[PDB]
């Protein structure tokens, strides 16, 4: 019943968590640079189809994700959006494409190709300036500006007031800015402020890693990033 945690998910299975009517998170774990981390994505019901937000961090995990979706939901995943270029977002795109899923990301998310990561097939125009938003099936995609990465997108589910922050939003227990290798710590608080202004009615906020909460995850993120930079 509780939100599943890193030591509760062996690397290779995937759990789903019901967030709201027609909205689930997916939780997987993966090893990176010798430590194991949980990671979140989103599933949003799209009539009799599903929209997937982010892979489950790797080919095997993403295959397991599709299997878990078939077991627990039983509707086909037809489209996926990756919210930035790192492997916890695009690793598994090749598995999705071979399972009939049309894969999408912004043109900026060029970064996957340059890094040697898997590359979504279709480009999402209309998201190149901070504050841009586009509709994509049952969600709104929002580019808040550089934060965790320069390309990071946010996803809002208006039917349920669910804000999926991806890696630009940290969980409340976070004490650090996470993997900052590709981050912009100077702009990150400004980007979070843009999210706060755009989605004041969000009821659930889902971080890229860790436990969902409410709107406080946004301010908390700004605080831990400012403190990391300052420190
Ligand atoms: N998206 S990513 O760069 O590949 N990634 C992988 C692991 C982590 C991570 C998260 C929390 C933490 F406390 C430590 C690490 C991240 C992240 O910061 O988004
Ligand atoms: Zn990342
Ligand atoms: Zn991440």
């Amino acid at each position: 019943g509780e939100y599943p945690t890193v030591n509760e998910i062996p690397v290779g299975e995937v759990r789903l968590y019901q967030i709201a009517d027609g909205v689930w998170s997916h939780i997987a774990t993966q090893s990176f640079d010798g430590a194991v981390y949980p990671s979140n994505g989103l599933i949003v019901r799209d009539g009799d189809e599903l929209l997937l937000i982010d892979t489950a961090w790797g080919a095997k995990n993403t295959a397991a994700l599709l299997a878990e979706i078939e077991k627990q939901i039983g509707l086909p995943v037809t489209r996926a959006v990756s919210t930035h270029f790192h492997d916890d977002r695009v690793g598994g795109v090749d598995v999705l494409r071979a399972a009939g899923v049309a894969t999408y990301a912004s043109p900026s998310t060029r970064l996957a190709e340059a890094e040697g990561n898997e590359i979504p097939t279709h480009s999402l125009e209309g998201l190149s300036s901070s504050g841009d938003a586009v509709r994509f099936g049952p969600v709104e995609l929002f580019y808040p500006g550089a934060a965790h990465s320069t390309d990071n997108l946010v996803v809002y589910v208006p039917s349920a007031n669910v804000l999926y922050g991806g890696c630009a939003v940290h969980e409340l227990s976070s004490t650090s800015a996470g993997n900052v290798a590709d981050a912009d710590l100077a702009e990150w608080p400004t980007s979070v402020e843009r999210i706060q202004k755009h989605y004041p009615e969000a009821e659930v906020v889902i971080p890229g890693h860790g436990l969902p909460g409410g709107l406080d995850l946004l301010q908390h993120t700004a605080n831990v990033v400012k403190a990391h930079k300052n420190r």
